[PDB]
């Protein structure tokens, strides 16, 4: 059948151009963007997505910058990239992953029932996993939602991806307020902040987690202002000090709304803790995502003993580097576990 044969440059080792085969190219998304195909390499017989998207020659693609440097377990892999037509084009070949935490939390939505905790757990753990290790580089997603966790159901791998809204911020220079999805939206985004931080990705991150444990969104709206009632049901009206720290320069004055009352009966009492504590008014109190692994909503994936429901093992979740710990090393006595210590 048709074979396709590229030269590409490595992903992140050194200038050494590669050749590349390989053929099955169907179509897996569509964009304002562009497109990204599933193909299968010609040697090896893997798999792989290739995301086409339009080079502006005007500067520099500031979404390949950033995948260039980036490695993580928990982090779609840029392998090549490639320039070409479709008028230039530059294509990025990450790896394959099967499924989405969109899609999954759907198949169990629309069949009454929700993602087993354990799960949620596994996932919830290496999004901030990969958020810890993107954040240490001053780097901020900006568009962290269910779609764009990617994952092995057999392995219970979760990958970040879609790096296209990501950015380096600098403290003191100010970024666009349009940028996050609908329902994950924090509040200073809302509100138009144009000197929100890194935590913009925790309070999304809080989102899905939310949104894991209840079986859909927890704040919805077509609008903004629907969006902040739905927050202010939960959270409460901010108080001036918080709708301060927000930055923007009003509403149906409502109260604490404890959230075990959020939740369905059942829910652990941890997974309750670590949501009010993600999504929390005033974005510097919000815990950090380092903070977050180390939270006791996570205890289970510390012990020796903990599989997954397939039999298999959890995935590897406490190699950490003195980069993903640089933002506070001593929670290391946490985040390791003893038996991860143990050498022999
Ligand atoms: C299956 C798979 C998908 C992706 C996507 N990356 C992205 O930036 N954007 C994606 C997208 C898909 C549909 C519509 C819009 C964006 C998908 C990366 C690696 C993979 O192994």
């Amino acid at each position: 059948s048709k074979v396709t044969t590229v030269v590409a440059t490595p992903g992140q080792g050194p200038d050494r151009p590669q050749e590349v085969s390989y053929t099955d190219t169907k179509v897996i998304g569509n964009g304002s963007f562009g497109v990204v195909y599933q193909a299968k390499l010609c040697d090896s017989g893997e798999l792989v997505a290739i995301k086409k998207v339009l080079q502006d020659k005007r500067f520099k693609n500031r979404e390949l910058q950033i995948m260039r440097k980036l490695d993580h377990c928990n982090i779609v892999r840029l392998r090549y990239f490639f320039y070409s037509s479709g008028e230039v084009y530059l294509n990025l070949v990450l790896d394959y992953v099967p499924e989405t935490v969109y899609r999954v939390a759907r198949h169990y939505s629309r069949a009454k029932q929700t993602l087993p905790v354990i799960y949620v757990k596994l996932y919830m753990y290496q999004l901030f996993r990969s958020l810890a290790y993107i954040h240490s580089f001053g780097i901020c997603h900006r568009d962290i939602k269910p779609q764009n966790l990617l994952l092995d159901p057999d392995t219970a791998v979760l990958k970040l991806c879609d790096f296209g809204s990501a950015k380096q911020l600098v403290r003191g220079e100010p970024n666009v307020s349009y940028i996050c999805s609908r329902y994950y939206r924090a509040p200073e985004l809302i509100f138009g902040a144009t000197d929100y931080t890194s935590s913009i990705d925790v309070w999304s991150a809080g989102c899905v987690l939310a949104e894991l444990l209840l079986g859909q969104p927890i704040f919805p709206g077509d609008s903004g202002v629907d969006q902040l009632v739905e927050i202010i049901k939960v959270l409460g009206t901010p108080t001036r000090e918080q709708i301060r720290e927000m930055n923007p320069n009003k509403f149906p004055q409502i109260k604490a709304h404890p959230w075990t009352k959020v939740f369905r009966p059942r829910t652990p009492p941890e997974a309750i803790a670590l949501c009010s504590r993600l999504l929390e008014y005033t974005p510097t109190a919000r815990l950090t995502p380092l903070e977050a692994c180390a939270h006791s909503f996570f205890d289970e994936l510390r012990d020796p003993n903990v599989k997954l429901p397939n039999g298999r093992d959890t995935p590897a979740l406490f190699n950490f580097t003195t980069q993903e710990l640089s933002s506070n090393p001593p929670l290391a006595t946490i985040l390791i576990p003893p038996h991860a210590r143990i050498q022999a």
